[PDB]
Parts: structure tokens; sequence; C-alpha cells
């Protein structure tokens, strides 16, 4: 009957920002929005307004499991080494969405480090290596592993930007008493991750806009007018300091994803090809305790705020309620009557 | 709309059963419902019709962290041992809900084991040890640890049924070449969990109703008439076999939880004290490809189905849509028209 479509209004409600709500990279609670000027690209769990995506990783933090790929360890002695596993891009047969990666693989560029030094930034997760042919894993290798994308493995390792021509790498950061080198081998890494750090302090918000890998054919965020794109922050645990409660003893680490997961779940099923007229964005109205803000949502899944050329984190501590408004064009500047 | 709170027909819709929507113990898709004859009692992430919880563990799979608790190891040599951590039930000062357990600690009674033989079922997790006083975690000890509740540690370790008068315990299932013995020590365990199985063929759904720990003062699910309580299964990986896929090469392990997590997320905020008159349940109508089954939701937060005295797992593969019905009393028997 009549308009047999759904407006994109009820998926982003009041308790998505001051309560429950998680990111696309870690399953961390959203405490901030931080703008970036210049743009960024994310395509992992980023769903556009149609029923499609450009990437792997169905919206769920379950598991990373890969079966075929080569393993190695350096040194002539098979005692207290760093296990290094590699596969090429396009060998993931088990993933029904995209062949370029196993489901849940982090889309960051590998940093080249060697020796006993803990690497700065990155993506580490707890996991183990398992043999093929009705797999039972080896007992004497369970460790934290840093995964990512490289070129020229296992020799001169360089970070990669584009997924085409790249190869997925997985190097342990801690010592392990056994190292295998069998050609059929795989990984089993939990989906939720932490950030590896040399000492405490606070590196930067991770990722930076330039380190994020993109597949070919990805839509990029661009600042239109005085509006600029935002990125959702979450307080995540680190390896240099396990007790990273949001209090004293330096600023806690912030990890940033692209869009809220509730939005990814509620967008995946429905088609919104006519629900928002291109050239505009759908705008919500956040009301704090001492101000208010307008937040937009385009045809590509990106979120906009009219901060301009500022890189300051905006805290949803005093946020109370949101409210739908409708479509509004991109030439109109979203308001920035904040508490300051 | 400020008073006279709404009926809960919106928290359970059609994509919960055949799409997104996870469990309470594990983060997996709900592949079926299984009826337990006799009843059960889960009080970890359980919220009633009135908004209240009787227990710890806020509804989010984050991580498990503690600061106070002692670590020890057997053997005269500090090489290839099994670490042994314990703390008493009540030292969770940082927990703002209740003191009796740290946040995210599973409600599994401890299965006592000794030696290279891995235990039968349980809750293991990839984790590490860490020391207090601005201390980072130790590099050389990261392993899979099984967690639980014991009595009489570190001597004769016994499984525990009641949460009161107990102590939380954690020990490694594999070998690690180092052990620490400081009095202040703590865990860091990922919140997602798996089940350690020795031979791993068909086995048994975990946890059983005789293995779930309970806080004192819990409400207990009872079969009223022909309606039995049900409990939602999911596919969970095992330590013996990484490929725990729903296909060929052996039947799968079904990990079971009390109520779905979108239901707990939508019901941890709203209050439904006047929405449903007690003594009845809010019944829906699931429509499969060849039949229909009615599922009721009581005031305790439990789910009821009229399957009878059967332990057959009902597969949600052909389920299409869910239409709400509303309030219906406990004397009425739910239908079980199945193909």
């Amino acid at each position: 009957k009549t308009v047999d479509s759904i407006s994109p209004a009820g998926l982003l409600t009041t308790p998505v920002l001051t309560g429950v709500g998680n990111d696309n990279r870690w399953n961390g609670q959203i405490v901030g929005l931080q703008p970036v000027p210049g743009g960024f690209s994310t395509c992992n769990r980023h769903w556009n307004l149609n029923g499609s995506t450009y990437g792997w990783s169905s919206p769920r933090f379950a598991d990373i499991d890969h079966r075929r790929g080569s393993a190695s360890y350096p040194g002539n002695n098979a005692t207290n080494v760093l296990q290094f596993w590699y596969a090429n891009a396009g060998s993931a047969i088990d993933n029904p969405i995209s062949q370029v990666a196993p489901d849940g693989f982090p889309d960051m560029s590998f940093v080249p480090f060697n020796g006993p030094g803990i690497p700065a930034a990155g993506w580490v997760g707890f996991g183990a290596i398992w043999n093929s042919n009705s797999g039972a894993p080896n007992v004497t290798t369970v460790q934290a592993y840093e995964l990512g994308f490289a070129t020229g493995a296992p020799g001169n390792l360089q970070p990669t930007t584009n997924t085409s021509g790249s190869q997925t790498v997985a190097k342990s950061i801690y010592a392990v008493v056994t190292g295998t080198a069998q050609n059929p081998a795989g990984l089993f890494v939990m989906a939720s991750g932490v950030i590896s750090t040399p000492s405490a302090n606070a590196i930067t918000y991770t990722p930076q806009p330039d380190r994020i890998v993109t597949t070919p054919g990805t839509p990029a965020a661009a600042p239109v007018g005085k509006n600029t794109p935002i990125m959702f922050a979450s307080v995540v645990r680190r390896t240099g300091d396990v007790n990273a409660t949001a209090g004293s003893a330096n600023g806690t680490q912030y990890g940033t994803g692209s869009q809220p997961l509730p939005v990814t779940i509620g967008l995946s099923l429905n088609n919104y090809s006519s629900a928002l007229m291109p050239g505009q964005f759908f705008v919500w109205q956040l009301t704090f305790a001492s101000g208010f803000m307008e937040i937009g949502l385009s045809v590509d899944g990106y979120f906009y705020a009219g901060t301009g050329a500022s890189t300051t984190l905006i805290d949803l501590t005093e946020l109370i309620d949101v409210r739908p408004v409708g479509p509004r064009p991109s030439k109109s500047t979203l308001v920035f009557n904040l508490g300051g």
C-alpha cells in the first residue's frame, strides 16, 4: 500500500550513542566522534545505502579461520622464535562474499619490525596455527599474532596500500618454543583485537587515514562545503598497559571505525535506493547538555559534521537525545553550536 | 506515551531467528532451539520483565579482567608447568553490578583435571597473566586457560553449584615454560569462549542443566502443564577440531544459552512491569515452510514451548516470518504442528 519503502530514520536512535553501540573494527563502546579533514576510505564492514558492499567480513565479530597457506620461522634453532605465516590475496575459497581475505581479517598495513622490540600501533590478536587434513592444532604454539598486508614476503617486507598485488602476513610478536614450516597450514585468530604498543603513553588514534587499505572501486569521503567527515572512536585495551581504565595515568588509547554497527545490521537487509535523494544527506539532531549539533548521512554510508578544519574529539558524555529531521542538501552547513 | 508502557512485540522480530542475533554465553548465530525437560536456571545475563538482574556481567562481550588474586604452579621445576590462579568470590571491587564475580567471568562449574589429558567440555579462552602496580602483561606466558568456580583450591578441587561461599579459579590446559608466584596477580581473558573436547565426535550440548551455577535467591524455571522451557543453541568451535562446520566430517557441538542478546539489549533499559499480567505469557507465532510453532515468554525472562516430553533439536532453517499474537494464559497449550 502506497509508499512501500522505509525511511532511514529509525535505525539511528537515542541509545546508539550514549549506551550500547559498537564500531566496525573492534567491539568497543562509542565514546566520541572525531573529524578528519581531507577524507578517508573504509570498505570492510561499511555498507552503502543499497544492498551491497565492496569487501569481505560479514557484520559479526566471531572468528578468523584460514586453512591453506605457508608457514616459516627464522633462525637455525627451533627454540624461542617468531612464527611467520603468509598467503596470497585471492586464495580464500571459504568466504562467500569476497575471495580477497578470510572473514574477519583486519584491513591494516603491516609495519616492518624485527628483533625483540614490540611494534608501535598495529593490530594484534590471540591465536594459534593448525595443520590441515582434519585439523587438530599444535599444542606448543598459541601466541599473540600481528596480522596485516605486505609485499615481498618473507624477504624485504614493505607495507601495502591497494589489496591487489598484496599478500596477507601474520607474524608473532612474542617468543614461542616451537616453530613449524609445513606448507599446508592455517590460522585461527579471535575476531576482537587489541593494539600493540612499545611503552604506555598514547601513540595516536588508530588508524590514520593513510594506512587504511582499500580495494579497487571504493568510494572515498570528500569534504563538501564547510562539512567534513567524522569517524567513531572507542576506548580499546592495549598491550603496554592492560589497565587502561578512562581515568589518570596518561590519555587512554582511542580506536576509530567508520560507521556504527547497528546501522550496518539495519542497513544490510533493506534497500534504500530511493529513500534518500542523491546530492543530499539525511540529518539527525543531537542535543547535549549545553548545546546541539546536526549529523548527516549520505548515499555512501559516511557521516558528516560541520566542524570545518578542526581535529578535536567530541565527547558523548553529556549527550541526551537525537531526533530525525529528514533529507537536507549538501550545500547547507550543519550547525556547530556546541558547549564552548 | 510517558506512562502505560508498550507491549514487547518489537524486541522479537523476523531477522532474529534467521539472521542476526546472538546468544548469552557465546557470540554465535542461533541455529535452533532445544527443550530441556525438568527446567534450568540461568542468572548471569538474565533480565526479568521488570528491569533487574540477579548477578554480575553487563550484556556485552568485552573482556575479563581482575587485579587481586594469587598465582601458583605445581612441580619443583619452573619449566613446562600449568599456571594456577585463584581468587575468592567477593574481591571484584571494580565490578559495579555485584561483587561476587569479575565482569565477563563465565558461570561454568569447574571440571577437575590433572595431567596431559585435556578435560571434558568447559570454558577455555585465549588469555594471559599480568602483575599489578602499573604492570604490563608478561611476554612468555600467553596460553589457553580454562576458567571456573572451585572449592578447596589448591588441594582437592571440586565443582561448585552455588555461587555463595566459593572461589574463582583459572588454569592452563597446555604447556608454558614459565610461572609467576606473586601474591598480587590477575587475568586478561578474551570474552568469547569455546569448548575443549578430548576426542570430539558427537559429544553432548554444553552446558548441561546440572552444570550451571546459580546465585542465591534465583527464580527457577518449571514445566507448567505440557509447556517445557527451551534454550537456544549455536555453533561453537572446539579445541580438538578447528573445522567445527555444519556439514560432513562428524556432527557439530551445539553451545546453548538462555535468551538472545538483542532481547537482553532491548530489555535491559525498558520497564515492562505493567505490560504483561503475571501468570500468562506473551506468545508469538513462528511460521515455517511446512508448519507453525507458538513460543511464549513468561515474566521470568524464560521461553516456553509445547513440545512435550521430547529432546529433539528443532532446526531454524526454513523459518520465514514472525507475527505476534499477544497475552495468553498458562492453561492453554501451545501448538506443535511440525512437518
